[PDB]
């Protein structure tokens, strides 16, 4: 089946928010024909499988996620299925050329060490840069609170693309993981 496109997250100057645009009969049915007629809006895509839902952040105009919720299905456009464009399961990391009308976060180059993870509720969560793959909680929060948002973004201040959401070091989580705009670059 295809990943389907069943909500999204825009960003407007200092603040996001969120929309869903298909429930679980709309999902289970668009995944089986892979032809999705809805329009496209906004930097983050609220994606999900028959199974799993999780985010998909247009960068440098591809539609990043990670393969741990995507596997290397195709997704649902206008035309049908389309493939995918890039594939590391290495890096966890999935790739499609990135819809007519989603609009791709631009690349940081601020070197900040203020970042904010974009959770699926448009939540924005601060984090402490560790390196170009990690971040620190500034408040530990239950796990439960970030599940379903990998393959979102890392932001810096001035709202451009440091990463892309992997997995969260927990025993509570502690730290996240995020593949580096570098990194996906390097992959295109
Ligand atoms: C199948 O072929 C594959 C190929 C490559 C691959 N690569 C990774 C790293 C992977 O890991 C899985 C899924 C990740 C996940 O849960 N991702 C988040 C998420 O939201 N997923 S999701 O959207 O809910 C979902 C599953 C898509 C629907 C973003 C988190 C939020 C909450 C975590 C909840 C507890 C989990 C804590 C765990 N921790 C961790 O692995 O930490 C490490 C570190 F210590 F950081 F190094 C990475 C290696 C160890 C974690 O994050 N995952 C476990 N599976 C695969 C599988
Ligand atoms: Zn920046």
């Amino acid at each position: 089946g295809s990943v389907v496109i069943v909500g999204r997250i825009n960003l407007s100057g200092d603040t996001a928010y969120a929309q869903q645009t298909r429930g679980e009969e709309g999902c289970q049915e668009t995944s089986q024909t892979g032809r999705d007629k809805n329009q496209v809006e906004g930097e983050v895509q609220i994606v999900s499988t028959a199974t799993q839902t999780f985010l998909a952040t247009s960068i440098n105009g591809v539609l990043w996620t990670v393969y741990h919720g995507a596997g290397t299905r195709t997704i649902a456009s206008p035309k049908g299925p389309v493939t995918q464009m890039y594939t590391n399961v290495d890096k966890d990391l999935v790739g499609w050329q990135a819809p007519q009308g989603s609009r791709s976060l631009t690349p940081c180059t601020c070197g900040s060490s203020d970042l904010y993870l974009v959770t699926r509720h448009a939540d924005v969560i601060p984090v402490r840069r560790r390196g170009d793959s990690r971040g620190s909680l500034l408040s530990p929060r239950p796990i439960s609170y970030l599940k379903g948002s990998s393959g979102g973004p890392l932001l810096c201040p001035a709202g451009h693309a440091v990463g892309i959401f992997r997995a969260a070091v927990s025993t509570v989580a502690k730290a996240v993981a995020f593949i580096p705009v570098e990194s996906l670059e390097t992959t295109m």
